[PDB]
């Protein structure tokens, strides 16, 4: 996990709940003499890991409701902080959002330097509501930070109702991860009253 998003997890504790409650979980989570939380330093995920299990002690919030909870903040707050960038990069919709991705992927590389890797792929399940996003990545359960992104994205941007739900986890059986996207264009295109 590199410490942007590592950083961001540190900040949505002591923002949402307080800096008191970061510092309880920081010792639970055993990271009491790590409290650098730079972009360069790249934590284990593991420690992330076991980071949100500290805190699923300490807030009762289960890792999934972290993870959700974290994607929520990660857009208001970049959007708070006035950086017009966000306004730019990924089309700030849904849908430029899910085909930029690997578009940052190089763009942002560039200016922080840093090997990301990016192995996906958006696919229907032969119904255009069902995008089966073929997620290849041995953080299986870092599934809920995509969903608190991606659904806030479309809705309160695009005005688009879409449910991400995780049908295929990575394991022994099936080394990749796959999402089915949901969209709901009815909600808006199917409004054909006056
Ligand atoms: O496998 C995985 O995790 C994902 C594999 C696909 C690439 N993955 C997309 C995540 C993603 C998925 C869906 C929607 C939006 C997403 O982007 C959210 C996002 C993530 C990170 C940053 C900070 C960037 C930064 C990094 C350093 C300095 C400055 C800026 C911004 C925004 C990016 C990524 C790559 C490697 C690592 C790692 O290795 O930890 C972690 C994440």
């Amino acid at each position: 996990m590199y410490g942007f998003v590592n950083h961001a997890l540190e900040l949505l504790v002591i923002r949402n709940y307080g800096p008191e409650v970061w510092e309880d979980i920081k010792k639970e989570a055993q990271l009491d003499e790590e409290g650098q939380f730079l972009v360069r330093i790249i934590y284990d995920d593991s420690k992330t890991y076991d980071l949100v299990a500290a805190a699923s002690k300490v807030l009762n919030l289960n890792a999934g409701e972290i993870l959700q909870m974290f994607g929520k903040m990660f857009f208001v707050f970049c959007q708070e902080s006035g950086y017009d960038t966000i306004l730019r990069v990924l089309g700030s919709n849904v849908r430029e959002f899910l085909q930029n991705l690997d578009a940052l992927h190089d763009h942002l590389a560039t200016i922080y330097p840093g090997m990301r890797a990016p192995s996906f792929r958006c696919t229907d399940a032969e119904k255009g509501k069902g995008l089966i996003l073929h997620y290849y990545s041995e953080r299986e359960g870092l599934q809920d930070i995509v969903i608190g992104i991606i659904k806030t994205v479309a809705q309160q941007i695009h005005g688009t109702e879409i449910d991400m739900k995780v049908i295929q986890q990575r394991n022994e059986e099936c080394d990749h991860t796959q999402f089915l996207i949901e969209e709901k264009e009815s909600k808006e295109h199917h409004h054909h009253h006056h």
